């Protein structure tokens, strides 16, 4: 599925060697324990990234519908990835990369404080979600540090997703990162880092591309090599997740990219 | 300290008597462990009323600095009531109005409905409250059903306050009703029934008081008889939960009821 900033949020989690230590599985089960109970609460759905193993724990309430999940993915228990891969499918894709942009600063922020300290953060949104009509809802999504390990390494990060009490539209998810004990609520303005998560030039490559021309057309075009214009991209593929050119058009237009 | 709707809301709860119940204990100490577990993800306030003793059991996280509470008001665990004091006085006396509207309103509904239904749906609103600073914040406020006796009646009402993610201004509370497995959440107008807290007789005894006429002169000017003027002012007293004639003009100025 599309997707953004795979890699750059992979890099940062690469900066804890949590999948080195010997850590106490009891701890990760008090959590699902928790959030499982919460859900019961709340009507939605709890993930739990570990980041030992590099292994996702999902729970989806029977009320949860505001997903628009089928039967087969809501009876999932353990995904094996850091992140709950159907779930993300739901989320608007303009939505879906502001998300992932307040990811990034989150985790950039957190993972660089103290264990003690990054546990008083949270990153919060409001996201449309599909459900099984195909009509977006508006949704408020919660990232926040749940465990550190022994050495101070992140080891469980905490994302929840329930129906929002505000249905109002407004422009982007207002993303905000949050200091409980401070009482600080800062407004993340993302709007910058959305239209730079393609290059200009790749920019062009994928209007090019979406118009008809061929690499030679492309090459002509820019001035370029043929070369470069297949560096380029194949680099777009990768950084929206997508397998072709034709996807790589619908997710850059979908996500608004361009 | 100064309230309202503290009479109905005790009605509403006395149509679910639970005296004639041998209810185990068990259920509720497990709640308490959840609730204990949530404010140390959220940072916040959890208060868990039990109708079936009149008791409350409340759980204020160190962090919860937004709540302005001194030292020994945090370390309150079982408070003898359905709901805490000092956490009500340091909402905005405004907001408080409407809080309380909306409470009304959603045990009304909630306490009509079947046992497995009135637990579907939740009770939010978005509250000023001050803190240790003496600054208001805005702060998510929720009111659910968290718990059935045997016999089909309410016996635990969960509340949780926590920083809210938004803290820009508008007008009211924006108090929601939301039924969590269709997906729907009803707005609340609260204005009209905010204006007719007190009656408009009952407006104009305040206004006479705070005027400085005695029930005498009261009694002349609306042509009624002192012991009418007394059963007003009796009632007037009630309804705002103040002791005295002067803390119930300060108290209708401040939640603007005349
Ligand atoms: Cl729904
Ligand atoms: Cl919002
Ligand atoms: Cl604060
Ligand atoms: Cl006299
Ligand atoms: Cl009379």
């Amino acid at each position: 599925g599309m997707d953004v900033l795979q890699k750059e949020i992979d890099e940062v989690y690469a900066t804890h060697p949590t999948a080195h230590e010997a850590l106490d599985n009891g701890i990760v089960e008090q959590h699902q324990q928790f959030v499982r109970s919460l859900t019961e609460v709340n009507g939605g759905c709890a993930v739990i990234s570990d980041l030992s193993n590099r292994k996702s724990y999902v729970t989806v309430h029977p009320w949860a519908n505001f997903l628009g999940l089928t039967p087969e993915e809501a009876a999932l228990s353990v995904i094996d990835s850091m992140d709950e891969d159907c779930i993300y499918r739901r989320i608007h894709p303009e939505d879906l990369v502001e998300k992932r942009l307040m990811e990034y600063k989150f985790f950039q922020k957190t993972f660089s404080m103290s264990p003690g300290e990054r546990l008083k953060y949270r990153g919060r949104c409001r996201l449309r979600m599909m459900n099984e009509k195909g009509v977006y809802q508006y949704i408020d999504n919660l990232v926040q540090i749940m465990q550190n390990t022994p050495a101070g390494n992140v080891w469980l990060i905490f994302c929840l997703y329930s129906l929002s009490a505000d249905q109002r539209p407004e422009q982007g998810i207002y993303a905000t990162i949050t200091q409980m004990e401070r009482g600080e609520v800062e407004t993340l303005s993302l709007s910058e880092e959305h239209r730079n998560i393609l290059s200009e030039r790749e920019k062009e490559i994928l209007r090019c591309i979406r118009k008809g021309l061929s690499s030679k057309e492309i090459a002509a075009t820019l001035y370029i090599s043929v070369n470069t214009v297949n560096r380029h991209r194949q680099n777009i593929l990768e950084k929206l997740s997508v397998g072709n050119s034709i996807e790589a058009c619908r997710a850059a237009e979908l996500m608004k990219l361009l």
